């Protein structure tokens, strides 16, 4: 249907919660895992991409699953243009 | 030469949110991200003074709904070449 | 494919203690360690669901006498290849 | 006049404050920017060099400007011998 | 006598305490220094190896000496099989 | 062989201040700096026992006026070669 493409984040304090978030996200929606990002202070960000509806569903599931394992610091969905979707991401 | 703009957050998600809003206009371009520990992440952009001021305002506005904003600042005219005043290894 | 098990501690000594107990059985194998700052260290193992459950239980049991356990979890069946779901640069 | 040569530091918590300190320092005095140093915990050190009078003037301006932007942790001027001025600095 | 071989840790907050621990450990027992490990947050782990009796004696001395210098976070001895003793250690 | 001296501070500026005072005498030489996170920086020097004792005292005295001193210690005679007892990657 070529709907809006989104970028999805679940940020946790602790890696185990982040791994669970990543697993739960690809388990629920048609999203693909972009990868992990570490910024120190135990903060780990899990990033996925896909349709906004799928990403919103994924990040909701990922956050929910991660909260049963550890601490979730941030959950957000960023709608993106169909080209250069991952351009905004850090190298 | 041209203006330098910074939005610094605690947490990466807020910083990515900030960067997304900052590069959303044509004449603003992303220099990159910087991590210094303690969860602090800085998003740096460059361009005309007006574009940068509007960018950093938009960046901070978007980021604060996601996480904590630690610093917002614009340097209208950097007194040294902007590649000297910036720390090395800025991951775009 | 096979199960994934995590024991996360604050402090390395507790994590090494955890890993020692986790690999103590034959059909459990160590993927490696992961450090993310704030003193947090994660020990990751893989194998059959039952072996991993027993491993993580043993790991957490041993580690808690040495330091603080921050997280214990088993993923029975990872929905993606376990090398994709794991962060890159896992030091064995 | 070949006066005493100094080493100047402004240490902040936060990068934005540090960048402002660096800009303000080279804007006020005849000092040149040696570079940045990161030690984690959000602590960033900006280092300049030049005459003691210039460096004292620079570090004062840099600290003052940085305090309007973020947190300043330390400000100091280290008088140095005319040779191996940057030898004391970390690699 | 081919007794049980052990792995020994002294974990400190601060490097100076860790260096003192390492020195005190090889000074007291027949243990050899494997090396240091840094995990951030000022936490440094000093690791030695040898007979359980020697390692127990070493880690006790190392911890005691380190406590006179700085903060000790953890002290532990891990008995190991005679082969792949350092296999359990991080790369 | 010869004595080992350490001054550990929170903050780099204090550590640089410490190092400046420590190398100020002829027969004291800087091994280098070490960062371990949490803002902790260690300055390490080597030389004769007396020179090192005077160096570390001077280093701590100078550093405490700039920042916090976390640790001061001298090892008169390292029981192992000083390159083994030191952590790897000491940036001079």
């Amino acid at each position: 249907h070529h709907q809006q493409e989104a970028l999805g984040m679940v940020e946790t304090k602790g890696l185990t919660a982040a791994i669970e978030a990543a697993d739960a996200m690809v388990a629920s929606a048609n999203v693909m895992l972009v990868g992990y990002e570490k910024i120190g202070s135990g903060l780990v960000t899990v990033i996925v991409r896909g349709d906004v509806g799928a990403v919103k569903a994924a990040t909701d599931a990922g956050a929910a699953a991660a909260r049963n394992v550890g601490e979730v610091k941030a959950v957000h969905v960023i709608p993106r243009p169909h080209t250069d979707v991952e351009k905004i991401l850090p190298k």
